[PDB]
């Protein structure tokens, strides 16, 4: 959840 990226 920190990094969809």
């Amino acid at each position: 959840x920190t990094r969809p990226d």
